[PDB]
Formats: structure tokens, C-alpha cells, sequence
């Protein structure tokens, strides 16, 4: 229908239950302080920790040579390395917010530990990057990039690739302990949270659900971006028929006339405006152009399509730019809203990549799971954020039968605009702030999915799991 179309991520408590052997552990470079305490914990564990600082604005060939020296001090083999680079949140020089430089750094150190032959798992730990409930905030939407990013790593270098751990945002020796716990590879888990209440592993689940409230209202304006493409114009045209009066239409520098003639006879009056909403500035324009008669209700952020790469081909500064295609507006218009504080409502769209990953899509699951984040982050005054990660709209690229076809084999079934619409529809009058909306057959997706690399976050879920075993 579509009712079946409604997945969530949920975060379930692991069972109370050692460490050996060399580990890397990866800090960056004017960070050494912090890393203190984590190799105390893994010695502490039983490990034999060796510090490795490196500069994060550093070349892959400097990176792969460091291991290289540390993998030849070790005898030619090591049991583990931990990444604390998504630490590392400050500003890479050639790239906006939310592009940090440990995203980079990361992605670097995946490529450089295969250049190096250090055959060994790789885990990333972060700190605020996920929230596993209710009271549990994301605190750094920009370490959830790595998240994105990591469960991509996961499906393409399956054999080297040991998995993703998040610290309390502040993160204590209790948590650190159980840290070390889950390196061990007692857990089965490979993407884990490390709260006060023990460990919780990922899980995508169900979402099914008959009260709703109105998400926008008739004299306010709803802005629609990215509006010269087909989803966001079927969008507007749905806002339009629903009763929305007041439409402000974004288009992405090089749709137009016909489509607010055509609004303006579905009952709403449109206005259509250009600008480059990666740049603050003219975000902050849009914005305060909205008329005073008509404030802004609701926002329906749409941002572009971008092209993917395998993590091994790619580079920092191409990464850093898909981030920016993704997130980097997004990051603007929450900011400028929450400045500005009803709340608006600010909607993302955001992508199954992000959710589950798919090879090829590393630096599409980075940007894309940064909206994610957003989307559980505290928000004392508004907006209220709202992201949904969709699975492929029929007509869109992807689903144009070369890559297309392989979707479809993989049992993702592209969504019907319409449909699409009504979901998104009963989600945002549902409340819902972290939804996926996709049409997926699960005997057909979990055993694809699962070919190359094992994993539990479909353990939850009976179609996919009935399609698998232990």
C-alpha cells in the first residue's frame, strides 16, 4: 500500500555479557591530549594501544606510510585499529560547514590502511553523533557523516572493516570500558552505542501506525526548494490542492512561468526565486523575503541529486563537495530559523543511503545522513525538523534501468510521486521526525544485501530476517 512503506531506526539494549594484541589508534595530530584515557582503557582491556598522531589535512601516501612503519614495528601484523578522527570537528580549509576536517581524515584512513596492507579491523568511534531515544540528543550532526560513510565502508571492503561506535557527547571511563567490549567481537554487533545504560545496537524496524495535526497552515507560505525538478514541483502541486495559499519556490542556479500559472489555478499564489542556498547570505534573503501577511509555515527542502563513487576511487575534496550539495543548505536554513525564533516546520529529504548504505553511495550516505542528524538534535525553540529518508522516486535517475535494473533486482520498487506525497503526508501529520518511507521486498533486498557482508540491522525486521540466516 504504503502504510508498509514506514521503516524506523531503533536502538535496542544489548544483554550484559577480552582485548589482545597490538592496536592502532588512530588521533588526530593536535589532539593527543584526549586519547589519553582511551588507550588507558585498552590497556587496561589487555591490549597493547600504539599511538599514531596524524595531521588530518595529511596525503593518503603520508597516511599509508605511517602505517606502513607501524605495521612493520609490529611484525607484520596487528589485531586492530580505532579511528578517533571524526574527533577532529574543525573546518577543512577548502570546504564549508558541515564538511569537518576528521570527515575527510576518515576517509582517507580507509584508503590509506588498504595502501598500507594492514589487513586488521578498522572500528570509527564518534561521540553525540546518533540518539537512541527519546532523551538521548545528537550533539554532533557532523561525526554522524561517518556513520554514513562507515556503513558503506562496511559493504565495500567487507574483510577490513570492523564497525562504528558511539561515546556519550562527553564520554567517561565506565563508557570507554564498555568501548572495548564491543572491539572485542563478542558483541556481533557492528554498530553500537555506548550509553549509561549498557550497549544498544542498530536496528532498522517497522514504523506502522489515527490523530493527526496539520503540519502547515493555509495563510502561511511554504517554501519549496530545488522546485526545478519533478519531485518538489509534484509537491508544490500537492500543497496547492490541499489547501496551501502561499508558495515560494526555490530554483538551483543554471520550475518556471507554466508552473505558477498551473498553481494559481490549483489555488495557490506562487512566487519563484534563484539563488544559491549553499551560501548563508542568500539563504538569510530568502528568508526575510517572505511577506509579514503570509510567514513562513513550512519548509520542503529538496536538494539536489548528486553522483556517487566507490570509497577506493573517490578523494577528500570530492566527498567534502557532495557534502555540501546535500547538507550545507540545510545546516544554513536550521540555523537561520532557529535565529529567527510558531515554529516552521523544516523538512529534509533525505535518502535510504543513508539509513541502510549501498555501494557506491559513501559520500551521498555522508551528506545525507548529516540531515539525519539534524533531525535528532535538541531544539529548545524550532524549527521543528523533520527528515525522511526515501527510497528512489520513479522517473529519477537511478531508477533509469541500467542502475535501475540492479534496484530492482535488489527489490527496491520505485515510488509513485503520488504516493510518495501521501506518505510524506501522514508522516509530518503524525509528528514524525526520523522516518524511511521505501517500497522494498525484503526476499529480495536482505539476501543482496548481505552477500558480501554479514550484519544484524535487518535482525528486527520478519520479511528480511525470515530471508536470512545465522
Amino acid at each position: 500500500v504504503q502504510d508498509s512503506w514506514r521503516y524506523r531506526i531503533d536502538w535496542k539494549r544489548l544483554a550484559v555479557a577480552g582485548l589482545s594484541g597490538r592496536w592502532l589508534v588512530v588521533v588526530p595530530e593536535d589532539r593527543s591530549a584526549e586519547a589519553a584515557p582511551v588507550l588507558a582503557a585498552l590497556s587496561g582491556a589487555g591490549a597493547d594501544p600504539v599511538q599514531l598522531d596524524v595531521s588530518p589535512l595529511g596525503d593518503r601516501q603520508r597516511l599509508a606510510a605511517t602505517l606502513g612503519e607501524a605495521l612493520a614495528a609490529a611484525g607484520g601484523a596487528v589485531d586492530g585499529v580505532l579511528s578517533l578522527l571524526a574527533w577532529d570537528e574543525s573546518a577543512h580549509p577548502g570546504h564549508p560547514a558541515p564538511f569537518t576536517r576528521g570527515t575527510g581524515a576518515t576517509l582517507t584512513l580507509v584508503q590509506a590502511l588498504e595502501d598500507a596492507g594492514v589487513a586488521a579491523p578498522l572500528w570509527c568511534v564518534t561521540h553525540g553523533a546518533v540518539s537512541v531515544g527519546r532523551a538521548d540528543h545528537v550533539t554532533s550532526p557532523a561525526q554522524a557523516m561517518v556513520w554514513g560513510m562507515g556503513r558503506v565502508a562496511a559493504l565495500e571492503h567487507p574483510e577490513r572493516w570492523g564497525g562504528l561506535i558511539d561515546l556519550p557527547s562527553d564520554a567517561d571511563r565506565a563508557a570507554l570500558d564498555r568501548m572495548t567490549t564491543v572491539l572485542a567481537g563478542g558483541t556481533g554487533e557492528d554498530q553500537v552505542a555506548v550509553r549509561a545504560s549498557g550497549l544498544l545496537a542498530r536496528r532498522l524496524v517497522r514504523a506502522s501506525l489515527g490523530t493527526a495535526s496539520p503540519w502547515w497552515q493555509a495563510d502561511g507560505t511554504v517554501l519549496v526548494t530545488g522546485a526545478e525538478e519533478p519531485a518538489a514541483a509534484e509537491a508544490a502541486r500537492r500543497l496547492a490542492r490541499d489547501g496551501a495559499g502561499h508558495l515560494l519556490l526555490h530554483t538551483t542556479p543554471s520550475g518556471l512561468a507554466g508552473l505558477v500559472a498551473e498553481l494559481a489555478d490549483l489555488g495557490a499564489t506562487a512566487t519563484v526565486v534563484t539563488c544559491d542556498l549553499t551560501d548563508a547570505e542568500a539563504a538569510a534573503r530568502l528568508l526575510a523575503g517572505v511577506s509579514d501577511a503570509h510567514p513562513l509555515s513550512a519548509v520542503l527542502h529538496l536538494p539536489p541529486t548528486v553522483d556517487s563513487e566507490p570509497l577506493a576511487a573517490t578523494d577528500a575534496d570530492a566527498l567534502a563537495r557532495v557534502v555540501t550539495a546535500k547538507a550545507t543548505a540545510a545546516l544554513h536554513l536550521d540555523r537561520l530559523l532557529r535565529e529567527a525564533a510558531r515554529p516552521p516546520v523544516l523538512v529534509l529529504f533525505s535518502s535510504v543511503a543513508a539509513i541502510w548504505g549501498g555501494a557506491g553511495q559513501g559520500a551521498y550516505a555522508a551528506g545525507t545522513a548529516f540531515l539525519d542528524a539534524l533531525a535528532g538534535q535538541h531544539r529548545a525553540d524550532g524549527p521543528t525538523v523533520t527528515s525522511v529518508a526515501w527510497s528512489p522516486w520513479e522517473g529519477s535517475r537511478v531508477t533509469e534501468g541500467a542502475t535501475g535494473e540492479r534496484l530492482r533486482r535488489l527489490g527496491l520498487r520505485p515510488l509513485a510521486p503520488a504516493t510518495a506525497l501521501t506518505a510524506l503526508d501522514t508522516a509530518l501529520g503524525h509528528g514524525d521526525t526520523a522516518v524511511t518511507i521505501a517500497d522494498v521486498d525484503w526476499s529480495s533486498f536482505a539476501p543482496g544485501f548481505t552477500t558480501a557482508r554479514p550484519g544484524t540491522l535487518l535482525a528486527d525486521l520478519p520479511e528480511a530476517r525470515r530471508a536470512l540466516d545465522e
